């Protein structure tokens, strides 16, 4: 299925994945595609933080849907 990643910088990226794919496997795809480590980004969708080991189908997502990508929480 095709999906679009909307970044805060306004960059839209297209990724191909499977509904039975695990968030851990989906993070691997983003890591090898953008090259940004997974511990530097947090995937938010429908208002939930994708947990490692869960399947996309567990979120009832929809093909061609857009996922929100956040870097990290401001702090110090």
């Amino acid at each position: 299925m095709q999906i679009f990643v909307k970044t805060l910088t306004g960059k839209t990226i297209t990724l191909e994945v499977e509904p039975s794919d695990t968030i851990e496997n989906v993070k691997a795809k983003i890591q090898d595609k953008e090259g940004i480590p997974p511990d530097q980004q947090r995937l938010i969708f429908a208002g939930k933080q994708l947990e490692d080991g869960r399947t996309l189908s567990d979120y009832n997502i929809q093909k061609e849907s857009t996922l929100h990508l956040v870097l990290r929480l401001r702090g110090g």
